[PDB]
C-alpha cells in the first residue's frame, strides 16, 4: 500500500449533494454505502449520511470545470476523484457524470469507484499490489462479493487501526 495525515476522528459523516441521471437514486445511495462498508468492516471508522448541510465527505456528480479547478474531461480519461483527509474538500469526492456509472458492468461500477474513492479520502494513495482496490486501475470481476484485498486492510488499518 502507499500513504503519502487520517481523520483525527473515527465516526465521519457524508452526504449525497446530487445524482447522476445513470441510477436510481436507491442504486447510487446502496453502491455508496456499500463503498463505505468496505473500510468500516475492517477499521472502527463509522459513516453516517447526512441530508443537508455540511458533512465531512461531500457528495457530487459533474462534468468539466465544477468548482474546484480540477476539470474533467467529457468521455474517457478522468472519472473521478478524491481529496486527502482535511476540512472542506478535504475527503470529498466528485464523479465525472460524462462517464456512464451502473450498479453492474455496463459503463463503470459505481461501487467499486466509489470504494476506490473513499480510499483517497480515508487518507490512502496508490497501491503498487496489481491486485489492490487502491491500485491505479479499474477492473470488473464479474462477481457478486467484494472482499477488500489483504493489501488494502494493511494500508487502512496503518492509519486507523482494527
Ligand atoms: C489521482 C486521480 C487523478 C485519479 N483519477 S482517475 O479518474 O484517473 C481514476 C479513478 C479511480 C480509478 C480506480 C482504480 C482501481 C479501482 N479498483 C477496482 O476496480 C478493483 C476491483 C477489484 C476487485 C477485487 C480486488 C481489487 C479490486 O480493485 C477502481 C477505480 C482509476 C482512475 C484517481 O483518483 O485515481
Ligand atoms: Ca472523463
Ligand atoms: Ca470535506
Ligand atoms: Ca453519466
Ligand atoms: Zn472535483
Ligand atoms: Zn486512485
Amino acid at each position: 500500500y502507499n500513504v503519502f495525515l487520517k481523520w483525527s476522528k473515527m465516526n465521519l459523516t457524508y452526504r449525497i449533494v446530487n445524482y447522476t441521471p445513470d441510477m436510481t437514486h436507491s442504486e447510487v445511495e446502496k453502491a455508496f454505502k456499500k463503498a463505505f462498508k468496505v473500510w468500516s468492516d475492517v477499521t472502527p471508522l463509522n459513516f453516517t449520511r447526512l441530508h443537508d448541510g455540511i458533512a465531512d465527505i461531500m457528495i457530487s456528480f459533474g462534468i468539466k470545470e465544477h468548482g474546484d479547478f480540477y476539470p474533467f474531461d467529457g468521455p474517457s480519461g478522468l472519472l473521478a476523484h478524491a481529496f486527502p483527509p482535511g476540512p472542506n474538500y478535504g475527503g470529498d469526492a466528485h464523479f465525472d457524470d460524462d462517464e456512464t456509472w451502473t450498479s453492474s458492468s455496463k459503463g463503470y461500477n459505481l461501487f467499486l469507484v466509489a470504494a476506490h474513492e473513499f480510499g483517497h479520502s480515508l487518507g490512502l494513495d496508490h497501491s503498487k499490489d496489481p491486485g489492490a482496490l487502491m491500485f491505479p486501475i479499474y477492473t470488473y470481476t464479474g462477481k457478486s462479493h467484494f472482499m477488500l484485498p489483504d493489501d488494502d486492510v494493511q494500508g487502512i488499518q496503518s492509519l486507523y487501526g482494527p
